[PDB]
């Protein structure tokens, strides 16, 4: 079957786009070559919509239907819960996208009659109708991007309504499956910590260790509709109550197997037989969906003591080498197994037997040293994308802030600490703007986080380590400063000197912006400060946190 069937109505903008960077009088303080930034726009949509269209093939061996029942048998140990119609509003983002029906994410969250009454008769329908189409609207998203440029991405979602009910039904399955049927294979239970943990162990467990990522091509598009049926066959092994059972059914019939999409101006632009990108289990089905193809694959080709890491589509494989010419065997054969499972390959796979070198999540295990001088494996990544949209956001408040989410993400980094974390504070005293809660996204659910908040947050999840790196690898020292030249940011000597003023600005306003200055920006004096644990830090109820993924999900955790 094919992933998509299209009608040639375009894929329409849902208001003005822009694709250049908007610049402003902060702009330059950050990034001088602006020609490298863009934003993608539905003028891209089309050529998205011919990498995203081919025809889906499936051979399914006895290692595929192995694999799925062990999984099947985890998820009948599962009992998941119906949520409130009240417990769902909640969920749902202040600034989601309204119903086509009189009534927007305001209406929701404060329990409106109008949007209740609508939400229990959509919730009625899917019990009493398990085979009509449910509409979705199709839009491109626009995302920015440093050049080396892609076309935008297409989002597929159902009505607000519908959203709210396959909260209902499912957040509670999403939420709590995934980790059981995968084990310490599931990446959304970790936090960048533990992930790092979990490599750095994973990886010392193997007498010779190799280790690649796969990246599937077009994942979405490749998944099929016996897919789709799989994964609500697991879904379906909870203990789950009747009411649940039937949406689940009913959702997966009307809206997970395919679907019509409707462009912003109403009309139709074709029919989708594949995964959209929008719905509450993306995140859940493309986890589980992945682990499936790729355990079996292992066993097909014959991959020793294979140990996965999967969230959502990123998938990382981590085994006992075989030498060199095996490997790369092994590998071959690993890949053609995928693609018999409608899982071909973009980036072919290649080995790895060092680490740090293999990329997951966009990012890599890296090295540093704390205060007593011990070595201490993080989290990074290549800084480009985090700067071009921290350079976008300089300019331009958007609905989530990345500049946020990466120093959550990305504390102990030597490009967060000294470039986003001096940028950013020195914008937010100058607007007198630090007590501003502000959304940002971590593993696709959106929370709103109050910048002064910061040191504690990062306390929690990175421990105070994260504000004592240094000597952090010649490797990941010049990726930074190599990818500082390429955009044109400043050299990191130059933050430096800019962070000792950040900080002493911080320290000079007192309280919770002072504690900012002290832990934040210790590493920019030669006399360095105390830093003893926070008190308030254990007052955050970080706890949701890093539990699953919800990317397209549409949650919110307040
Ligand atoms: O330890 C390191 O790896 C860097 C190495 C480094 C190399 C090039 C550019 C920036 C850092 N330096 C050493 C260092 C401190 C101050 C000034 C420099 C200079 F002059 F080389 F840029 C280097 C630091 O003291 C340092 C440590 C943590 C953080 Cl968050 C920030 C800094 Cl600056």
């Amino acid at each position: 079957s094919m992933s998509y069937t299209w009608t040639g109505a375009l894929i329409t903008p849902c208001a003005a786009e822009e694709s250049k960077l908007p610049i402003n009088a902060l702009s330059n303080s950050l990034l001088r070559h602006h020609n490298m930034v863009y934003a993608t726009t539905s003028r891209s949509a089309g050529l998205r919509q011919k990498k995203v269209t081919f025809d889906r093939l499936q051979v399914l061996d006895d290692h595929y239907r192995d694999v799925l029942k062990e999984m099947k048998a985890k998820a009948s140990t599962v009992k998941a819960k119906l949520l409130s119609v009240e417990e769902a509003c909640k969920l749902t983002p202040p600034h989601s996208a309204k119903s086509k029906f009189g009534y927007g994410a305001k209406d929701v969250r404060n329990l409106s009659s109008k949007a209740v009454n609508h939400i229990h008769s959509v919730w009625k329908d899917l019990l009493e109708d398990t085979v009509t189409p449910i509409d979705t609207t199709i839009m491109a998203k626009n995302e920015v991007f440093c050049v080396q440029r892609k076309p935008a991405r297409l989002i597929v979602f159902p009505d607000l309504g519908v959203r709210v009910c396959e909260k209902m039904a499912l957040y509670d399955v999403v939420s709590t499956l995934p980790q059981v049927v995968m084990g310490s294979s599931y990446g959304f239970q970790y936090s960048p910590g533990q992930r790092v943990e979990f490599l750095v162990n994973t990886w010392k467990s193997k007498k010779n260790p190799m280790g690649f990522s796969y990246d599937t091509r077009c994942f979405d598009s490749t998944v099929t509709e016996n897919d789709i049926r799989v994964e609500e066959s697991i879904y379906q092994c909870c203990d789950l109550a009747p009411e649940a059972r039937q949406a689940i059914k009913s959702l997966t019939e009307r809206l997970y197997i395919g679907g019509p999409l409707t462009n912003s101006k109403g009309q139709n632009c074709g029919y989708r037989r594949c995964r959209a990108s929008g719905v509450l289990t993306t995140s859940c089905g493309n986890t589980l969906t992945c682990y499936l193809k790729a355990s079996a694959a292992c066993r097909a080709a014959k991959l020793q003591d294979c140990t996965m890491l999967v969230n959502g589509d990123d998938l990382v494989v981590i085994c006992e080498s075989a030498g060199t010419q095996e490997d790369a065997a092994s590998l071959r054969v690993f890949t053609e197994a995928m693609t018999r499972y409608s899982a071909p390959p973009g980036d072919p796979p290649q080995p790895e037997y060092d680490l740090e070198l293999i990329t997951s999540c966009s990012s890599n295990v890296s090295v540093a040293h704390d205060a007593s001088g011990k070595r201490v494996y993080y989290l990074t990544r290549d800084p480009t994308t985090p700067l071009a949209r921290a350079a976008w956001e300089t300019a331009r408040h958007t609905p989530v802030n990345s500049w946020l989410g990466n120093i959550i993400m990305y504390a102990p980094t030597l490009w967060a600490r000294m470039i986003l974390m001096t940028h950013f504070f020195s914008i937010l005293l100058a607007q007198e703007q630090l007590e501003k809660a502000l959304d940002c996204q971590i593993y696709g659910a959106c929370y709103s986080i109050e910048p002064l908040d910061l040191p504690q947050i990062i306390e929690r999840l990175h421990g105070l380590s994260a504000f004592s790196l240094h000597s952090y690898s010649p490797g990941e020292i010049n990726r930074v400063a190599s990818c500082l030249r390429k955009l044109g940011v400043p050299p990191l000597r130059v933050w430096r000197h800019r962070a000792r003023s950040v900080r002493a600005r911080l320290l000079s306003q007192g309280g919770r912006a002072a504690t900012c200055g002290k832990y934040l920006f210790n590493w920019a004096v030669k006399t360095k400060l105390k830093l003893t644990p926070i008190p308030a830090a254990s007052q955050l109820d970080l706890s949701g946190w890093f539990v699953a993924g919800y990317s397209g999900g549409d949650i919110y955790h307040s």
